[PDB]
């Protein structure tokens, strides 16, 4: 029941770095492993580092307007001591080209791993809109 | 090679039993845990193996008209001991009901345990068009 | 933390005896001074019971088609010693009149009260889709 | 009798408080653990503070437009000593984009509980438009 | 404040009257000299008691169906000693060629006389939706 | 016999004033207590002077385009001293927006009462097209 | 005056005559030398005017099943001291082929000459919609 | 004859008064009293040329552009020494904003009054186009 | 020389084939490990026999209906002595469902192995429209 | 053996070539008149290398952009010994013109042949689109 | 098959011609009583050289850069022994005025005469793809 | 100068013999080895009557709406003593799907030779709108 916390925690510090840019600290958890469904990749399934270096030189390079990230009902699954899984609903929050706000709903899964003792994610899976809202 | 080899014969055999809607196999494979993500939650986490027990009893009770189901690309990971991690593309070939074939895709993910004797799903998740054609 | 409890299965029994047309169950559950907003009522604020009563003889009485119900992470709140407001998601399942699988979604909200030894709701809000089954 | 009467004026307060996009007025009644169900949410149940104070950042206070609110046949009831629900109905007028008059109606629930010498709102159901008018 | 719950009473014991298809009834409380808007007159201000009498001979004589009546928040203003205006809303609840339920709405005014000490109707005004039920 | 005149004379003061744009004649002739049907309020009925304030602040007091308004055999019930009940069919003739004459239609119902010795309006009814000016 | 009764007794006449439904009564009124016209008959202009025997085919073809008349606000001109011009609106309530009450509206001008016992008239256009505006 | 002659005469200069815009001879051919339907008005009875009026001042100002029309059928009775009925289709030549040829028709009736010796109008029926079309 | 000849009637014969639906021919010229490209397989790489054995047991088998092609400037190179590649571009002629006439384009590319002394087909590139007809 | 990691390196080679203005690698690798399927002549069956030496040395070496190119699952068929195919599925990393990243996917197929023991390609097919990618 | 090759290198030097001031020399070339006739003449009878021509002033109007074209599979008969024709197709790629490559196809036809033994063209006729709506 | 007129006399034939749909006589001016261009072609060098022998199954024997066909412009060019080029304008009427006649151009390019004795069409350039009429 401990660990759950801290698995929750990690999840929590891994949206944070990717929202400000640091390629620094998604380097550090992401395994190289890693492999990937997102909508930017029209349905091909993905692996490697490289994919996502991209965006964070180019896209999130941008990422000055006010947004805001909620996450709803979260559910770990724990399988074994270095073993685990996290699933749970996304909402964010921003404002559109026209001044108005806007609001956006996505569902998400990831796996984590522990190899000498530190957790690693070797899976992501997002299912509706893009991660980078739309305006 | 072993390990990954039967993974993958596992879920082959899962997605059979889906599609002939024998609902015993579907019950022990699958872990009272269960949760899952797929279109027909419109978007909800839902858990439990009672929500799924209303579709084999009713609807897929019939699987005449023709249908073939094919996996591409399968990629596993290994975690630990007793845990695994499987993503791949599905393509559905179906006959629509103009009597006409039709062919859709869907990427889809599972992380698998095994207790003590039994590979067991735990977690699921269908991302675009649902788990069956439409007919 | 037990209160909680009995709250969420009274509002199980309430939901199951609507769903089976007893409406001689469903009179003593609700206070004489009820009060709603629900599709039905074309936005208006409806009291009383002998609005509801209508549906009890031709609609829910030929409520036997298959359906299936479920309740998502239900929220309660206890206020005092004798009162209660609980909300939750709720999702129904039901065959079309084109013999195929429907899901609809609609949140709602409930407000209980303790006198005479009793549970008895006093208020009741319906959002999104008819309560009913739409088949 | 009086007391069916101070609820309506504080119901009055809070509208108008929200109307002028004023958050420390906000915060002195609405309870640390308010929830709502508000058509911004997606049809999600919303915890806490935290995502209100983002609209009164960016959007309420930043024209104040011409408009008006009116309250039309409130419904109280008295549960206990320190508990009381209200549900009313809410026309807005307010001046498009195209420089003509418009109106648009809402249902609303408030549930309210005063420990420690003070009112406070507890959950808030907003049925058909939601809480800001669609300018 | 006596007078106001008669005036309620009669324009309810009217309604009914109507509803069971009695002209006598009808007859005797509204005055000779009544006039009415109301889409059976396609907009043309109607005049005389012998228009009214083709429907209860031929339309009411066909339709038994059973059918409910509602009457909200009904406003009177005394204008004199033997004068009397009174401003409602009405809901009806019938079932359709379909075997199903369905609501209709209208507004509704009526002015009321009182010589030979006793109430009598000399204006009616139905709005929105006609008086009828649409089957 | 000649109480039937004024009351029309009345009435065309009041209307006049409406379409003019100045808010002090019609409110020394509407009475405070003053109800309202009108397709400006959805369906609901409205009761006292502020909630047209809006309008005429706005839209009338601006209102500067050529506009006609004819009255069609008007009808005048006398009933006591002091109240009488008119009705009537209005056909308006305005320049639309892109500088071209239309026509429309609308019928209204007033009932008026002359306490203190000036003849107000407590009720008002109107149908098909809204009170303000289509332009 | 008197005479203004006598053409409107006539005019009952002529109705008479048209619920019996005789072509023959209507070329007894008109004048051999009558004009008459409307688009439905591609404009064309002669005594005979078959538009009208077109809806007077349709229209009088409903009497066996029983029908209703009324007509409103006559106005009437003595030309000179020996001719008479007559218009109204006329209402009439039918049974439909489906059995449902109907009502139908229908301008009519007319015009008779002095000479007692051998009243006819020179023009007539039933004109706005004879037989159904929009089905 | 000649009278058959003056009054197509006649007819003309009324025309050419109305596409002039001539009120002051339109206002001498028509009687004070004339009466008329026409689609301009909702198949009311209008009384008067006030209403007419409106085609005149405020349309003219800006609704000018070459024009022409053609008379066709006329067909003529005579009544008595100073009445009769004329009826003509009527033809009106002139583009519109559109590229397609153009030609708009309207087809019409008068009945005519000759006191004191002077001819005038009493009553005109009409179809079609409007007193004067839009440009 | 001939080489570049017996290549062309080899695809010729091939198309003829799977035109007439005969599979064992197909399967004979198809070398086992075959690959594809083509609009049926939503821009994924199938191999095997299997994928394609769908049109032969469910619609080529059923369809009986005649067709045509038309094969346009094949050009074709010599790898070593048991290779050969050929493109070319593709019109086709057959009968639809409703027997109206119906021509296709597609512009295809193949790759021809002989090993064991006979020639086969090991690699397929289609584009533009599907391959199967569109009866 | 070790062809799958020789397609690497040639494959590699080529790429980066691709994506620079330089035509020496371009025109070493190719053979002279040798058509190839490219949207950029709608499928005419560009002949000789000329067609593309054009292009890269005049025009398309324009100043390069941010962008990325990916390869999924290469396959490999071995045709003798100096002869092979592959096929692949290419993604395209770039930047729009809008300032907005983007993704695209097209498929490919290539024949290689070894001319004196040095690899040539004699064929090259592009489907869904061309080379090179649209800003 | 000597005759069959010295006319395509005429036309392929006459071609080039356009492209330089050897139009004049083109001109020289051919018959003064070339004529063609292209899909936008519609009667306008053209010298042929002149018509090409202007497609190429509009593509060098855009371009004003330097150019390459090709010529694909040409046909070419022999008719007499001073007489034949030749069929050919032809691709441009040019720069577009907004400094992006494109492509262009064109189908051409072209007579040849040799009196004096000079080849001469006597007849030619030009084809592309300009729809009218939008390019 | 004779020779010019049985040319234009052949065509007129052939052309006639095209809209008559015997397909034997066409067989017989056209020379087998036949080269044309043509819409149905999309731009490509047809050669061979198989492709042409499909209109004359299907199309062009269901010719029978009135349609009417010209020539203008003829021009003709005398090549040698056994060949002749012809050029000319075709106007074509037909009936369309709306019941009117429609007017359409197209121009050609023919080149005729002469061997054993008789005139044949060695050539075709058809631009503008398809051969046959769009009815």
């Amino acid at each position: 029941k401990a660990r759950k916390q801290e698995i929750i925690k990690t999840t929590e510090q891994l949206i944070e770095a990717v929202n400000n840019g640091d390629f620094e600290a998604y380097a550090k958890i992401c395994d190289p492993g890693l492999t990937s469904f997102e909508p930017e990749a029209l349905g091909n399934l993905v692996e490697g580092m490289d994919f996502h270096r991209f965006y964070f030189e180019n896209l999130l390079a941008k990422n000055s307007k006010p947004i805001h990230t909620t996450i709803l009902n979260p559910h770990v699954h724990v399988i074994g001591e270095d073993a685990a899984c996290i699933a749970y609903i996304r909402l964010t929050q921003y404002i559109d080209g026209q001044g108005r706000p806007r609001t956006s709903q996505s569902e998400e899964t990831r796996v984590w791993h522990r190899p000498d003792g530190k957790w690693q994610n070797v899976h992501f899976h997002c299912s509706g809109a893009p991660v980078a809202p739309l305006q």
